[PDB]
This record gives C-alpha cells, sequence and structure tokens, in this order.
C-alpha cells in the first residue's frame, strides 16, 4: 500500500496473510472455513495466517492453517486477468474471536464514489521497493467506469472496477494481491492489478466481487 497508513494491529481482523514460506498474498476470511483471495495468487502449498500484524513476530494472535484445497474460478484468464478469484478451504475451522472475523458478501453492487478500505503487507513505494511488516491501510473510493476504461482502453471487463486517486500517490501494489477493498462493510473488491503503483492516471484494478456471489455460496456449500 503506497500513501497509506498503519491500520493498528488487529484493526483489519477479515484479513489474512497467504504464506508459502513467507508472506505472498492476502486474503479475507469469509466464515470459520473459507477464505477468498486473487486466483493469480495461486500456488499448492498454502498455509493461511489470521490475527496477523506484524507478519514476522508473533505477537500472541495467530492462528496458522494450512489450506485443505483451493478453487480457482472456472472462468479466470491468466492473460487479461479477468475472473480473478479464488477460494481457499482451511484444514480446520478458524476461532472467531475479536481478532480473527469474517466479512459479509455483498447484496448489491457499490457506487461510484463509495469510499472502501483497502489493506495489506504489500510494498509502499511508488518507485522503489520497502516491504513492512506491519498491515497497511487506505481508505479510496471507487472510481467510475468512464475513467477506469479510459486509463486502460480494452482491457476493464464487467468483473473489474477501479479504485483510487487518478491524482496518484495513493494506492495498493504487489504483496497486497488477493487482499480485501470493504466498502460499507461488504467485500466488494480483491486486489487484482494495475500499472506500476500510485502512478498518475493508472489507478488500481479490482476484482468486482458483487458478481461472484452466487458461484461462492454455491461452492462452498458444495465443498
Ligand atoms: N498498482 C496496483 N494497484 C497493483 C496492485 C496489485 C498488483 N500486483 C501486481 C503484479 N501489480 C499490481 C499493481
Ligand atoms: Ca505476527
Ligand atoms: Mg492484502
Amino acid at each position: 500500500i503506497v500513501g497509506g497508513y498503519t491500520c493498528g494491529a488487529n484493526t483489519v481482523p477479515y484479513q489474512v496473510s497467504l504464506n508459502s514460506g513467507y508472506h505472498f498474498c492476502g486474503g479475507s476470511l469469509i466464515n470459520s472455513q473459507w477464505v477468498v483471495s486473487a486466483a493469480h495468487c495461486y500456488k499448492s502449498g498454502i498455509q493461511v495466517r489470521l490475527g496477523e500484524d506484524n507478519i514476522n513476530v508473533v505477537e500472541g494472535n495467530e492462528q496458522f492453517i494450512s489450506a485443505s484445497k483451493s478453487i480457482v474460478h472456472p472462468s479466470y484468464n491468466s492473460n487479461t486477468l479477468n475472473n480473478d478469484i479464488m477460494l481457499i478451504k482451511l484444514k480446520s475451522a478458524a476461532s472467531l474471536n475479536s481478532r480473527v472475523a469474517s466479512i459479509s458478501l455483498p447484496t448489491s453492487c457499490a457506487s461510484a464514489g463509495t469510499q472502501c478500505l483497502i489493506s495489506g503487507w504489500g510494498n509502499t513505494k511508488s518507485s522503489g521497493t520497502s516491504y513492512p511488516d506491519v498491515l497497511k491501510c487506505l481508505k479510496a473510493p471507487i472510481l467510475s467506469d468512464s475513467s477506469c476504461k479510459s486509463a486502460y482502453p480494452g482491457q476493464i471487463t464487467s468483473n473489474m472496477f477501479c479504485a483510487g486517486y487518478l491524482e496518484g500517490g495513493k494506492d495498493s501494489c504487489q504483496g497486497d494481491s488477493g487482499g480485501p477493498v470493504v466498502c460499507s462493510g461488504k467485500l466488494q473488491g480483491i486486489v487484482s492489478w494495475g500499472s506500476g503503483c500510485a502512478q498518475k492516471n493508472k489507478p488500481g484494478v479490482y476484482t468486482k466481487v458483487c458478481n461472484y456471489v452466487s458461484w461462492i455460496k454455491q461452492t462452498i456449500a458444495s465443498n
């Protein structure tokens, strides 16, 4: 997250860190047994880490649970990143408490102008590399689809939306991939892609979760 702030320990209780010997993507807990992340974060051998703040220090509120199965969306296209979403089932149910909570799926899509909270342990520099050890947060609004499509001609589908600041300065970045975009208490997006980070006229692109609620509900109930 570039131009964001330190969230504070366990203030984003549904945020998860996917680890394969190191943190490589974020995710969101949707219930005690399931996590949603981005399909481009797919890897075999994932351990889901819940209740994390500093990912390099065991502070006492973590729960590390291995994944039993991963399901990438049936229509995920790695070349265009269309349908960039995946579900991960935990081998054991997480213990929900104040520090570990699930986030609600949306009943409708959010409007342009709605402010959301984006979080993650990704890069914090636009030009350079600095990976933080504690969770960073960013409040950003959903942008109109017209400004989103003008920034990326021929690359935005109805399963994506842009959020951020066209002036640049504030954005999600690599390492934040797969993490949550929560607006009005519902999980509306997943950090998917963008052009560099925090660049002028290059906002971040997010998977539009409201288009996948039936697939999510149906898939978790059958697995
Ligand atoms: Ca920790
Ligand atoms: Mg994240």
